[PDB]
């Protein structure tokens, strides 16, 4: 019925429109067709009659229409720097002659004539940095390619007479480059692309600091001077190139305007486009300046910008209009039955050359005719003579002018390669009208493609090696892109000599980021999104012939019909094509600018290098005035700045202070070089913030909507997350108060309407049609909504028991509810849907919500992990969210506030409102790709998930695929929450199309500091206060400023904000917290506000991070890798993640036996019985340093202790190793004291323990994932000689020795090989062979130990694996560098902190040091003491019992403090949660004669 009434509404609206041939009419038609398609496909009432289906199909054939729009009379072309004008002018003239009323525009970037020199300088800087990095990562092997390259760079010498020689030498050197091993080539590609990205980011930060709103040539010159030592000769060369290009453009345009008139052809400046400076496009044009390997071609973004802005026809300056009927006919008549002239490229190219010369009144028979037989030469000559005899103005025909609304036809090209016909679309020719939707779709696709390209940098934990086993389809894969860039850099230019088939590298076309293939893909997706109007353009997952232009008939009973094309195209086969630009036409050598990079200013590139400041060289450029004025501030800043940079954790107090004072130094200093140095410091701080990441606690929280009809999606999500990981704790949160308030709202709304089941449906549709046929239509809808909201406001205002108490009972107290509804109603009657039919409605409401909850509970009653929580019981009394619940809050964002409040309370992990699913793993995608196509995976995944979870087989998937899916464990096919990382600022955020939304909130692990949570708490309190003030109707500037005078959220307090807030308050007082947020800040979501809040505490780095968002960089609060997908299209929520191609590797979990021994009380037995044996074995093979630091964190062998192993891989020197060792000892002691003895810890110790455990879990998952993957780490079987030659010859610093149940670490610390086993500690050796023999012997130590490692009664040589990598930055990329400071800082327990200070406190009339008071254990409101209590905290200081009893169990406590403790215990009390202890603090043991001797000796000394 809803579908029928929607049909009626849409027909009513569409027939009354000012112009049906527009966007909204097309949208209405599309949605009508879609819903009618559902209706026909819906067997709701049988299949009706074949006649009804016939009616439906005739109707859908009818309603399509055409809605044709004309095209603007404009022709566009893009001028490319260095293009000779004498070649372009011919095609300009031909297009002007063919199209009479069209206006030709030549688009020229006046401010980028020198961009080629700048880009080449950046490219060679990047290549030299990559070469240096690769050389330093492979010191054992001397790569001769690098030596040859450096030798060539040295022998460059003379510039003017050696540029061509240098280019040719590089051309030959590419052949030598194509000889190194494949991993080296991958290293070059990855490093080269990454270095370009970093250099572009450095240039953009230079633009940010300089405060420039436009990028022009002298800005590039200044940047080059500030980066490299740029001389005056180079600036002269740059300016000469700029002037030469300007003169060429001026000459060309002057000649053309003289011959045709200065009104038909003119010149446009691309900087007039409003899309270059648009924030969404984030300056991808500048990036394309650099990441471009088809130099002679124009840019791909500018075409789309031009077509969107002005519209019309875009053409390349290398193309001619298509021939007319007569020309083709005469060509056939002069060749008889030889169709080779119209199909072979060479012959038609010669014909095109001849016709082009003829039309422009040049020497007709001067055609090249190269490599053409004499007979064909003569035939072409007669053909050209016949054409020349034919009058002009009839040789070229015009393309179709009319066009469907919101579409972009694409030129189609047919070529006759030796292997057959190649038919592809080209971006060389387009048609569009001003502002069509497909242009916007293609632009969005280009932005997404550029974001995905910038993934090797923006993502810390990327992939370096892929094995390139299978690669096809879209392929944005960075490895191939880097390969093409290296090809372009070294081997001159592309297209050299021969290129695959007929000088056409199709692989290039499939690899182009924004080439024709991306446009085709986005057009296909747009047409699919159109609906039932779209399949006319869709032909079996490919674009049909209707989308393209210049389509020839496919059925010519042999070849094609070159007489009557379906649509008219253009003659893209042109003598000035790339076939001449490759060899014949002179290659552009003005685009290269040699620059030796031995003079690189390393200290001015914070993104590339990490520089620690000092007082010697940091001030070697400042002016004397600023010197000795701010030099001292920087000098005493160094000590904190260097330790902040060289740290594993982030101290937010230190960071706040450092950044605030750097910003202060900025604001009060007037200089340009010192400001640049301090900005470099700020950029280093920002990069440090971005590199740090903290784990997530493997918890998913789902806040479902209990009003959706379908409930299988939530069950599917819960089951998928249960199957993804055997430790993922699932929480489902709801709120009885929220739905109760929703029900009351609906009741009041229906009542206030009253103030104004087939039979009931028929009556309602009759009433709706009756009011649609008279004045009640289009006159009271907005009245209904305004009146209901105003009466909701008024009912909120009156505040009776129905409001404050909300009638939470509804058992007997429905009587006053009914009489109140009568009072609010204007019926002045009885039982008017109030005494009757209302109790039934209430019963329906409660039964629906409660049965949904009951089904959710019962379906997962056997799983202890799935917990159903009620929000009303978790929140505290009197909080913001509690007051929102109590007063009555029914806005759609109440769930967002609930997520924020619940995270503030303490529950961590992912928070989401919709039904997320774990992302498919790489194995699942590989299985799917073995039978399907990449574009089909997104549609076939729901069936695969159904079969994996519910075991529901489908007929749409081959049985072999189902068997393969059933073969693998479910947790090998889905990606769990565990292992995901977030920014150290705290809460992350999901994203779409670059922007960040509130669909998913991923919070950091518990224990780690979280500033965003506190900022959100304070800001939500402020928003609630503002809400209350607007509700009361008493708000003005004064009290608004006073209400926000103490909180951080006062940086939004501008005049316009005040005016907007007051106007909105006067318009509609009762508004939502998110709406108030939008009115106050101007940002759409709270997620966008958080960075602004943080910039109050980080005035320098906060603004820098915000300002880098619109320069291509991801938001600092965004998520890189998405392990979640949405359950309606299966698209990742990540910023630059594509789940289909970049799928995460499956992690092999480790499972132990259920009877696993060594509980927490019995684990020390293992060390107790094996430590001495381990020591003897270590001494029996030669070891000068043996140290024991056994762990008590992991009693069982789950994860085979791999997490701990990875921590020992984090260190690379002995000092950091010792720091990590002692910190792990402290954490194990804390864990033993907490869990084994059941003694509560202090807040600091508990947080440290939680952080260490979260890190251990995350590293365990990551290590298990890395072990079972071959591209990342090279697995090897046990072989002593192989391993020792691996360390000696190949060169490896770190390796993991993995057994079935354990993991050992082997490092080359300094010159001494350290073998670490988390049990028994580490042993040092002077040679790898000794370490390997000791490992094998240590395995064969005791049958208990051998069994405990899972090597009992099994061969050792075939069950121990060795894992390593080819270079150490592989390890640096895999291992996260935010390890909570365990490897750099010495973590002090609260007892050590209290012992450090010496200040006894006066408690109960006696003096007691704070350390001893803590050791006794003093609980303030159920929490240990961390600071010395003041005079107002003593009476409330209780005493802990268990801690005290343990304290007596440990120490002897001589009477001199035993009496003091007696006084403390009697004066104070014992907290009820602990147990009482009898006073038995005495000391009378032994004799104090040894005490006499000890004091005698100490006085002696």
């Amino acid at each position: 019925a809803n579908e029928i009434i929607e049909i009626k509404r849409i027909m009513g609206e569409y027939n009354l429109l000012p112009d049906k041939n527009s966007r909204n009419g097309l949208k209405l038609l599309q949605k009508q067709a879609d819903l009618l398609k559902i209706i026909m496909e819906d067997t709701s009432v049988t299949e009706n009659t074949f006649k009804n289906i016939e009616i439906a199909i005739t109707d859908i054939k009818r309603e399509y229409y055409s809605h044709t729009v004309d095209i603007e009379k404009n022709i566009h072309a893009i001028w490319v720097a260095g293009s000779p004008p004498e070649s372009i002018s011919d095609y300009i003239k031909t297009f002007l002659k063919t199209y009479k009323e069209f206006t030709y525009y030549l688009w020229v970037d006046e401010k980028a004539f020198g961009a080629a020199k700048f880009t080449s300088v950046l490219k060679q800087i990047a290549f030299d940095l990559a070469c240096r990095t690769i050389q330093q990562n492979t010191p054992q092997k001397n790569i001769d390619f690098i030596n040859l390259y450096n030798e060539i760079r040295k022998k460059y010498n003379n510039n003017p007479s050696g540029q061509q020689e240098y280019l040719n030498k590089l051309r030959e050197l590419y052949a030598t480059y194509q000889k190194i091993s494949t991993p080296l080539k991958h290293m070059f590609n990855s490093f080269f692309l990454e270095n370009m990205i970093k250099l572009q980011d450095n240039f953009f930060n230079y633009c940010i600091v300089k405060g420039v709103t436009e990028i022009n040539d002298e800005l590039r010159i200044n940047y080059l001077k500030n980066v490299i030592k740029l001389s005056d000769d180079d600036i002269g060369n740059y300016q000469k190139t700029i002037n030469d290009n300007k003169d060429r453009v001026k000459k060309l345009i002057l000649d053309l305007q003289k011959q045709f008139g200065e009104n038909r052809i003119s010149i446009k400046d691309v900087n007039s486009l409003t899309s270059l400076s648009k924030s969404e496009n984030n300056h991808n044009y500048q990036t394309e300046m650099l990441l471009r390997w088809n130099y002679p071609a124009a840019s791909d973004l500018l075409r789309m910008y031009i077509l969107k802005e002005h519209g019309g026809i875009y053409t390349d300056t290398d193309m001619m209009p298509a021939y007319s009927k007569q020309v083709i006919f005469k060509i056939m008549m002069q060749t008889n039955g030889d169709n080779r002239f119209l199909e072979d490229l060479k012959l038609r190219r010669a014909i095109s050359d001849g016709v082009l010369r003829y039309v422009n009144n040049q020497n007709i028979d001067e055609v090249n005719y190269n490599e053409i037989s004499d007979a064909d030469k003569n035939i072409i000559k007669k053909i050209l003579t016949e054409i020349s005899k034919m009058p002009e103005d009839s040789i070229f025909t015009k393309i179709n002018t009319r066009i469907p609304r919101d579409t972009m036809p694409i030129l189609r090209r047919y070529h006759l390669w030796p292997d057959g016909w190649n038919i592809r679309g080209l971006n060389g020719f387009m048609l569009s009208h001003k502002g069509s939707e497909v242009i916007d779709a293609v632009i969005a696709g280009q932005n997404q493609a550029y974001r995905e390209l910038r993934r090797i940098r923006d993502n810390i934990h990327s992939e370096i090696y892929f094995k390139q086993t299978d690669e096809l389809s879209s392929l944005p894969d960075t490895d191939k892109i880097g390969g093409i860039l290296v090809k372009k850099y070294l081997s001159g230019s592309l297209f050299s000599k021969f290129r695959q088939d007929t000088i056409i590298p199709e692989a290039l076309s499939t690899l182009q980021i924004s080439g024709p293939d991306l446009i085709q893909r986005k057009m296909l997706q747009f047409f699919r999104s159109r609906g039932v109007l779209g399949e006319e353009f869709i032909n079996e997952r490919k674009l049909s012939d209707k989308a393209y232009i210049g389509v020839y008939k496919t059925t010519g009973t042999g070849k094609y019909d070159w007489l009557t094309p379906e649509s008219i195209g253009v003659n893209d086969v042109t003598p000035a094509d790339e076939s001449t630009w490759c060899i014949g036409k002179g290659r552009c050598v003005d685009d290269f600018l040699f620059k030796d990079v031995s003079t690189l200013k390393t200290e001015n590139l914070p993104e590339l290098f990490l520089t620690k400041i000092d007082t010697d060289t940091f001030f070697s450029q400042w002016s004397t005035k600023t010197k000795k004025d701010l030099q001292k501030k920087i000098q005493d800043l160094t000590v904190r700045y260097n330790e902040l940079i060289d740290s594993s954790t982030i101290d937010f107090k230190n960071l706040y202070e450092i950044d605030q004072m750097l910003h202060m130094i900025m604001l009060e200093m007037n200089d340009d070089i010192a400001k640049r140095s301090l900005f470099s410091l700020q950029v280093q701080i920002s990069e440090k913030i971005r590199r740090m990441t903290i784990p997530v606690d493997n918890i998913i929280n789902i806040y479902p909507d209990l009003h959706k009809k379908n409930d299988n999606d939530l069950s599917m999500s819960i089951k998928g997350f249960l199957a993804s990981n055997p430790h993922t704790k699932i929480n489902i949160l709801y709120s009885n108060k929220t739905e109760h308030n929703i029900f009351i709202k609906d009741l009041f709304s229906f009542a206030v309407m009253e103030n104004e089941s087939s039979q009931e449906a028929n009556e309602f549709l009759e009433i709706s049609t009756f009011i649609y046929e008279n004045d009640f239509l289009r006159e009271k809808i907005e009245a209904v909504k305004n009146k209901m909201n105003s009466h909701e406001l008024y009912f909120e205002k009156i505040k009776k028991e129905q409001n404050t108490w909300q009638d939470l009972s509804t058992k007997e107290q429905k009587l006053q509810l009914i009489k109140a509804l009568k009072e609010i109603s204007g019926n002045t009657e009885k039982d008017s849907h109030y005494d009757r039919l209302l109790d039934a409605f209430f019963k329906k409401h409660n039964e629906n919500i409660h049965n949904k909850i009951q089904r959710i509970k019962d379906e997962f009653k056997e799983y202890s992990r799935v917990a159903i929580h009620n929000i009303d019981k978790v929140i505290f009394k009197g909080q913001t969210l509690d007051r929102l619940y109590h007063e009555g809050y029914v806005f759609s964002d109440i769930n967002t506030l609930s997520r924020y409040t619940l995270h503030g309370l303490g529950i961590t992990g992912v928070h989401t409102e919709e039904n997320l699913l774990p992302a498919p793993s790489s194995s699942l995608i590989n299985i799917l790709k073995e039978h399907y196509n990449e574009d089909e995976i997104s549609a076939k995944l729901p069936l695969a998930y159904d079969y994996i979870l519910n075991k529901k087989e489908s007929s749409s998937i081959p049985v072999e695929i189902l068997n393969k899916l059933s073969e693998l464990p479910p947790h090998e096919l889905l990606t769990p929450v565990l292992g995901q990382s977030v920014n150290p600022l705290g809460m992350g955020y999901s994203s779409d199309n670059g922007k960040i939304t509130e669909q998913v909130i991923v919070s950091g692990a518990d224990g780690f500091d979280n500033p965003i949570s506190g900022l959100i708490y304070t800001y939500l309190e402020d928003l609630y206060n503002i809400h209350v003030r607007m509700r009361e109707g008493t708000l003005n500037s004064q009290n608004l400023r006073q209400l926000l005078e103490n909180s951080v959220s006062s940086c939004f307090l501008t005049e316009q904000s005040i005016n907007k807030l007051l106007s909105e308050a006067e318009k509609r007082p009762y508004q939502s917290l998110t709406e108030i947020h939008q009115h106050l800040t101007g940002l759409p979501t709270i997620a966008d506000a958080t960075l602004s809040l943080l910039s109050v505490g980080l005035p320098g780095t906060g603004k820098l991070l915000r300002r880098e968002q619109d320069y291509g960089r991801p938001p600092v609060t965004a998520i890189q890798d998405s392990t979640f997908v949405l359950p309606y299209n299966f698209k990742g929520i990540g910023f630059n993640d594509n789940i289909i191609s970049s799928a995460p590797v499956a992690s092999s979990l480790h499972f132990i036996a259920e009877h696993a021994k060594y509980t927490l009380l019995s684990w020390p037995e293992f060390y107790r019985h094996h430590a001495q044996r381990w020591f003897e074995m270590a001494k029996g093979y030669g070891s000068q340093n043996i140290d024991f630091h056994p762990q008590s964190l992991l009693v069982t062998q789950e994860g085979r202790c791999m997490g701990l192993a990875l921590l020992y891989l984090q260190t690379e020197d002995t000092a950091h190793y010792s720091i990590l060792q002692e910190n792990l000892m402290t954490v194990s002691a804390l864990h033993q004291t907490s869990n084994r003895d059941k003694l509560p810890l202090s807040k600091d110790d508990n947080s440290l323990m939680t952080r260490t455990y979260s890190l251990i879990e995350m590293l365990q998952y990551q290590g298990n994932k890395y072990i079972t993957n071959e591209s990342l780490l090279h697995k090897t079987a046990w072989n002593q000689e192989r391993i020792t030659l691996l360390f000696n010859e190949k060169g490896v610093k770190r390796a993991l020795i993995s057994t079935p149940n354990h993991t050992l670490v082997l490092q080359q610390l300094e010159d001494i090989y350290r073998l670490t086993d988390p049990n028994f500690g580490h042993a040092d050796f002077l040679s790898p062979i000794d370490a390997l023999k000791f490992i094998e012997a240590m395995i064969q130590l005791t049958p208990t130990l051998q069994e405990y490692y899972g090597l009992l009664n099994k061969d050792i040589n075939k069950h121990i694996q060795v894992h390593y990598a080819e270079s150490d930055m592989v390890w640096n990329k895999l291992l996260p560098e935010n390890d909570a400071g365990l490897s750099t800082r010495i973590q002090h327990t609260t007892t050590d902190r209290l012992a450090n200070l010496a200040e006894p406190v006066a408690v109960a009339g006696i003096s007691l040091p704070v350390k001893t008071l803590y050791d006794i254990g003093a609980t303030l409101d159920g929490r240990r003491i961390t600071s010395p209590p003041t005079s107002e905290q003593i009476p409330s200081l209780r005493l802990n019992g268990d801690v005290l009893n343990d304290y007596l169990s440990r120490t002897v406590l001589t009477p001199e403090q035993a009496d003091n403790i007696r006084k403390i215990l009697h004066t104070q009390g014992i907290r009820s949660g602990t147990r009482p202890i009898d006073p038995e603090m005495i000391r009378g043991t032994q004799d104090d004669l040894v005490s006499s001797q000890t004091r005698l000796q100490r006085q002696a000394t």
